[PDB]
């Protein structure tokens, strides 16, 4: 509940909101103390259940962090997944790891949403009748 102050929050929702101006997939963040030991699995539990499959091209991305450990996953839905290449992520985790490994938590997540959004444009092009199909909401566990 104190990872962020309410003016971080306020940085991360106002960075989902700019990054979904780029491209029509959609992000959110869900934070929480403690992992389980096969990361990847608990953040695809928590891609399920807060329903971010609900996007017309299967192109919702979920920012997953386990707050005490400050490592974090990024999980991307199966739209993603069929056309994309091996190293997609790869701009996005640098630029989350380069901020937490300095301690700037809200700045890793902040670039880590621009950079999304920049990757995700390359294929999911933003459209005119664009749809805010998830929350921006950070999503607390
Ligand atoms: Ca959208
Ligand atoms: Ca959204």
């Amino acid at each position: 509940e104190e990872f962020l102050t309410a003016e971080e929050e306020k940085a991360i929702v106002d960075a989902i909101r700019d990054a979904e101006k780029n491209t029509s997939g959609e992000i959110r963040v869900h934070l929480e103390k403690t992992s389980e030991i096969d990361v990847f699995d608990r953040a695809m539990d928590v891609f399920h259940n807060l329903k971010m499959d609900n996007t017309k091209l299967q192109n919702g991305v979920l920012i997953y962090v386990a707050v005490e450990d400050k490592t974090f996953v990024i999980y991307g839905d199966k739209g993603i997944n069929d056309v994309v290449s091996d190293d997609f992520w790869d701009t996005t985790r640098n630029a989350i790891q380069l901020q937490f490994k300095q301690g700037n938590f809200k700045q890793g997540l902040v670039d880590g949403i621009e950079k999304a959004g920049m990757a995700l444009a390359k294929y999911f092009p933003w459209k005119k009748d664009d749809i805010d199909e998830l929350p921006n909401t950070i999503s607390k566990g």
